[PDB]
């Protein structure tokens, strides 16, 4: 079997991407954000603290009739949100898991109360990474693995536009020349990779090695300092603002494009894509779409970089990760 979802970006600057979701009998409809980053399905419950919900949609396990109490079962995660486990039917654009872990919220922090769009996460890393305790949970993507055609999905996020999630199947359709496969570590539990180099706008291509995680749930694009210092020389005025917490540019400049290799390919990020809009309503300071890693301990490739390509998942006993250009 196959699944086919539409993800929609939460706000003019694309700074999350929710898909409808079908958990239980009857069905609830809630809006989650598939992140590639984490590994945990949690939602907005008819548990969470009254004062930390402000208009979205809650999961009421009391109204569902395939719905079980994982009796015992706990999880706490930060990225922060904590409480009960509950299994029941969770179906995505058609293709349907019995028996999955949904982690009900009982406390969750302000961050996700001030965001009404978002009712929660959907963890698509490896089960490793798993916050359930005493007994670990597989993610939705392992647990329909056996029932897919296929041991995949891909990413096909849209600039200031819709896009897509498919399951079991590649759409030939959605992207143009071939694919470019590159080698996953699974030790920490993410979608781990290696990209061959870069080269700012026009530029000479420098090939060096970056390590990074493909991650969904992550909105802008972190790389070393050295290849973010070099990206900002090249706009004239901008400058790393303490204030702002990152680089800032002056509105009225254009951007040059960026380059990530693959292997032996090259991915092409527009300038634009690169543009987050003025830090405070009205002001003549932008904020800048490739920020630093230093202060994080790994380079993350986000939204940024993953809405430039169409983007393979594959999780085959040795998983991949394909990207090509759309």
């Amino acid at each position: 079997s196959t699944g086919s979802a539409t993800t929609t970006p939460i706000d003019s600057l694309d700074d999350a991407y929710i898909t409808p979701v079908q958990i239980g009998t009857p069905a609830q409809t809630l809006n989650l954000d598939f992140d590639t980053g984490s590994s945990d399905l949690w939602v907005f419950s008819s548990e969470t603290t009254a004062s930390e919900v402000d208009g979205q949609t809650i999961y009421t396990p009391s109204k569902s009739t395939t719905a079980k109490l994982l009796s015992g079962a706990t999880w706490s995660i930060s990225y922060s949100s904590s409480g009960d486990v509950y299994t029941d039917t969770v179906s995505v654009g058609g293709l349907t898991v019995t028996g999955q872990a949904v982690e009900s919220a009982k406390k969750v922090s302000s961050s996700f109360t001030e965001d009404s769009t978002i009712d929660g996460l959907l963890g698509l890393a490896f089960s490793t990474l798993n916050t359930v305790s005493p007994t670990q949970q597989k993610t939705f993507f392992d647990n329909a693995k056996a029932s897919l055609d296929s041991p995949v999905f891909t990413a096909d996020l849209g600039y200031h536009a819709p896009g897509t999630y498919n399951f079991g199947f590649i759409d030939t359709t959605a992207y143009t020349g071939s694919i470019t496969y590159t080698a996953v570590s699974t030790k920490q539990g993410f979608w781990e990779w290696t990209s061959t180099g870069y080269a700012v706008g026009s530029g000479t291509f420098k090939s060096t090695s970056i390590d990074g995680i493909a991650d969904t749930g992550t909105t802008l694009l972190y790389l070393p300092a050295t290849v973010v210092s070099a990206y900002w020389a090249q706009v004239s005025g901008a400058k790393s603002s303490s204030s702002v917490g990152g680089y800032v540019f002056p509105c009225s400049a254009t951007l040059p494009s960026f380059t990530f290799g693959v292997g032996s390919a090259r991915i092409v990020i527009p300038g634009d894509y690169i543009d987050f809009g003025p830090i405070s309503t009205g002001s003549s300071s932008c904020f800048g779409g490739i920020q630093s890693s230093a202060g994080i301990g790994i380079n993350i490739f986000g939204d940024v970089a993953l809405k430039a390509a169409f983007v393979v998942f594959n999780g085959a006993t040795t998983p991949t990760l394909g990207f090509a250009s759309k």
